[PDB]
Order: C-alpha cells, then structure tokens, then sequence
C-alpha cells in the first residue's frame, strides 16, 4: 500500500527488466502538480567501464520514461552493486 | 545571491576538489529543517571503471560531508563525462 509506493515500485521493477542493472540503489521521486521528477541510482557491475555504465544510465532512461508517462523528467546514474548484494532499493 | 544557490555551489566546490572528479552534473539539495538532504552526480574519466567510480564517489561523499556539516544525507553516484564538456551543473 500508498499509491507513491506502487508508483515508485513501477518505477524500479521497469528499470530492472533493463539489462546490466543489478539492482536500484536508490530512487527519490516527487510530485510537481501531475508530473514526476525523480533521480535514481542503478547498480551495475563493478568491472564494467564508466562509459558502459552510462549507456545502462541511459537505456534506464528511455525505458522508464517510456513506459511511465508521468514522469516528465528522470536522472539515472550509477555505482558499482557485486553480486551478493541483495541490499533493497532505498527511496523517499 | 541566493543563500541556497551559495550553499550548492560550496557542495559543486568542495566535489570538483576530489580528484577523479571531471565536474558536478547535477544536484538537488533540500532541507529538512537545519539540516540538508542532498543527491549529486559526479562526472567520470569514461574509460575508468565503475569501481572506481565507486570510490571517486565514496571520496566525494567524505569530503563534502566533512566540509559541510549541515549535510544530513548526501548520495554521490557517477556518470561519464568527456574531457571537452564544460557543461555548467544543473540545480533544482
Ligand atoms: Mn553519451
Ligand atoms: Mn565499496
């Protein structure tokens, strides 16, 4: 329950589907009137390169924008998440 | 002007000293009452690794948690950035 939570929910499990993300590490999304804006931290593998990194970011990006049309604005980035890693999302 | 915007450009400042750090991309810095919650995207040497990214951002995070006190929470994470971007950072 809380409809944010679905909403924010949404907003990990699509980026997830992404390949290369290992998980979210955090995701903070607010309200401005019906639109979101919200910044995210993908994990990914800690021996890709930087540049691979941003490509993640951006495939993060276009599929989450894509499918969650209230958001009017979306900032991925990245840190390195290993693999035994089962730390669950942190938002709010 | 702007104590607020004084206030972020000591975080872009205090960052841009960390070495490994090619600019600030973006921040966005809140109160909850004195003190200050605050997401930041350093950009990265491409060609590094995302370990060590990693600790570029671990290296920023004490830094700037250590110069500026009222910072509560900041969350640093990375990003590609090429050596002829001068972007300025984006706040808000
Ligand atoms: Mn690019
Ligand atoms: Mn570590």
């Amino acid at each position: 329950g809380s409809h944010m939570e679905a909403v924010q929910n949404r907003i990990v499990e699509a980026a997830e589907r992404v390949p290369g993300v290992r998980g979210v590490i955090h995701l903070r999304a607010r309200y401005v009137g019906q639109d979101i804006w919200a910044d995210m931290i993908i994990g990914v593998d800690p021996e890709n390169t930087v540049e691979q990194a941003h490509e993640i970011c951006e495939a993060v990006q276009a599929a989450v924008c894509g499918k969650i049309r209230r958001i009017e604005s979306l900032h991925v980035s990245a840190d390195a998440r290993e693999i035994g890693d089962t730390t669950k999302p942190s938002f709010s």
